[PDB]
């Protein structure tokens, strides 16, 4: 028995491999991990304690392209092939999707030790907002921060915000070049241009106050734009690749946080701390339960986080509302009648209380959030091995879980004629969200314990949104004034555009233009201006 000869030929063979043409070796450097990846999947496909894994040809990339461009179609095909639980590789990571209310339950109500949101999100958010807040702190710090922010989002705060938001909308109609209602009776706008502006203007004025709003009338506004461009999906993958807009992002957050800090310190020095805005509120109520106070820098950062949170979700949403109503003059008509009924033909001034008596307007917001969940995919990093009840499936630590209530929003099974815009599906159910059972408190107020609602635009569990009532307040005022003031429709041959799933939120694909017309051509908006 002499296999020794063969053992020699192993060594000889490696040496020959080392000698190969400098190009052929490169080609091997491609084909070998290519083949390994394929064999690996086939091997993986034999495991019974793993959810099925979506096949992919290109290593590391995985299903990035198809998921990135059309995640709901991707999910539907996957669901057809595998059912509700399945995995797919995404830019070096394994994402395990759990579709439907069970998935909502599995991810949003996961134990604190099983999953981490901050491990999923911090490397995008921390550079944008700053240190020590949101996802750059332990979850218990986040919980209290959310408690602090909620303390400025009370009914009394909303009562005070409504005239301020209304004033901003009217000023925008008066002064913005997109409108100029005192000099033009009709015009064309791109809602992806107007809505982000109206959003930052109304959220600035109400949450941050008059000074900070006033700063947006200057080239300081460009910092917000710079900051905004650091809030993009690529920063999930590549958080710190050296380029110009990364530096501009960092500079922006320093500059903006600096401006907030400047105002905070001035207010403290002057004993000018009232109950006007979120800044006042946080200055008065910013101490953790262990007695550590948030620093002025952390307060500033938290303000950035909060304004950024409401910015894209709300802007995308009012864009979609305008776009759906543009081909539904019947709905604009019905909403107008409700406006005339509730505001006494317009001789009642809009208030927060009267907003609560506009069920069809609120249903319109609700239905838009059903058809256009701003965030098509929410993530968590799995921290401990997770057994999927009731299967043999185990989700290993190091995986990520992906939940998508927005996908369920669009399933006929849970919403008949799901692809039809029908505000009347919410008749006698016009509230932003409804807890169908018992409640629980994670630190920022009692919220629904079960997260099995097929409708979940604000998510649930410990990471649940706290801006929902502010968003309804802002969208409410905004659409109330739009409706009473204007009618609008599409250019010929235009209709509702498809979503752009590649950005941070599911905003419409641009340009998304509508034509407005004044209901009262001779109506003038008062106040001083220089145009
Ligand atoms: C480039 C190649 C191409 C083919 N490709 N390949 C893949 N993709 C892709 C994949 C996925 C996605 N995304 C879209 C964005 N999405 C996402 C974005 C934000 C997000 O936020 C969750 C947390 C953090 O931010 C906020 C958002 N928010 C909540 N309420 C208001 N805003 C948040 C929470 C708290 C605070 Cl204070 C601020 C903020 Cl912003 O919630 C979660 C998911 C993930 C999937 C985009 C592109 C591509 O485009
Ligand atoms: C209608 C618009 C909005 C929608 C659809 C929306 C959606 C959501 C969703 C789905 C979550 C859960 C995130 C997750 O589980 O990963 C969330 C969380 C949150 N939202 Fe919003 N949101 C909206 C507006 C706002 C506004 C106006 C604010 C600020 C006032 C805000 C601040 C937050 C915060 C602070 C969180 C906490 C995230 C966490 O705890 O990890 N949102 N939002």
């Amino acid at each position: 028995s002499i296999v020794g000869e063969a053992l020699e030929y192993v060594n000889i063979g490696l040496s020959h491999f080392l000698a190969l043409p400098l190009a052929q070796r490169i080609s091997l450097i491609i084909i070998i991990p290519f083949i390994y990846n394929i064999v690996w999947q086939l091997l993986y496909s034999l495991r019974k304690d793993r959810p099925p894994l979506v096949f992919y040809w290109i290593p590391w990339v995985g299903s990035a392209v198809v998921y990135g461009m059309k995640p709901y179609e991707f999910f539907e095909e996957c669901q057809k092939k595998y059912g509700d639980i399945f995995s797919f590789v995404l830019l070096g990571r394994v994402m395990t999707v759990y579709l439907g209310p069970k998935g909502h339950e599995f991810v949003f109500n996961a134990k604190l030790a099983d999953v981490s949101a901050e491990a999923a999100y911090a490397h995008l958010t921390t550079p944008v907002f700053g240190k020590g807040v949101i996802y750059d702190c332990p979850n218990s710090r986040l919980m209290e921060q959310k408690k602090f922010v909620k303390g400025a989002l009370t009914k009394e705060a909303f009562k005070s915000y409504v005239p301020l938001i209304a004033e901003e909308v009217y000023k925008y109609f008066r002064d913005s070049k997109n409108f100029r209602l005192n000099e033009r009776t009709t015009g064309t706008i791109d809602v992806m241009v107007t809505q982000p502006e109206m959003t930052i203007f109304t959220a600035s004025r109400s949450l941050l106050g008059k000074e900070m709003r006033a700063k947006l009338d200057t080239d300081f506004a460009y910092l917000y734009s710079d900051l905004d461009k650091g809030f993009t999906p690529i920063n999930f993958v590549f958080p710190n690749l050296p380029l110009e807009h990364y530096r501009k992002r960092d500079h922006a957050q320093k500059a903006i946080s600096g401006t907030y800090m400047s105002l905070i310190k001035e207010r403290r020095k002057n004993n000018d701390i009232q109950d006007r805005d979120l800044i006042d509120s946080l200055m008065k109520n910013s101490t953790y339960k262990d007695g550590v106070k948030m620093t002025d820098q952390e307060i500033a950062n938290l303000l950035i986080g909060v304004l950024m949170g409401g910015q894209h979700t709300s802007a995308a949403t009012s864009a979609w509302i305008l776009l759906h109503l543009a081909e539904r003059p019947d709905v604009q008509q019905e909403l107008y009648e409700e406006q005339m009924r509730v505001l006494d033909g317009g001789k009642k001034e809009l208030t927060y209380d009267l907003l609560q008596e506009m069920p069809l307007l609120n249903q319109t917001i609700k239905e838009t959030l059903r058809m256009h969940h701003p965030l098509h995919s929410l993530f968590r990093k799995v921290m401990k091995d997770m057994h999927v009840p009731n299967t043999s499936y185990v989700i290993p630590a190091g995986y990520h879980v992906l939940v998508s209530p927005g996908y369920t929003h669009l399933r006929d099974e849970y919403f008949p004629n799901a692809h039809q815009f029908n505000i009347h599906r919410w008749n006698n159910d016009s509230a932003s969200s409804y807890s169908v059972g018992e409640e629980v408190d994670y630190g920022f107020g009692a919220i629904s314990k079960g997260v099995s609602s097929p409708y979940l635009p604000f998510g649930g569990g410990r990471h649940r949104c706290i801006g929902e009532h502010f968003a309804y307040c802002q969208l409410g005022v905004l659409m109330s004034i739009f409706i009473r003031t204007l009618k609008w429709h599409y250019p010929e041959g235009k209709t509702v555009p498809p979503p752009d799933f590649t950005s941070m939120v599911t905003l419409p694909t641009g340009p998304a233009k509508i034509i407005w017309e004044k209901r009262n051509p001779e109506q003038k908006i008062g106040g001083r201006h220089h145009h």
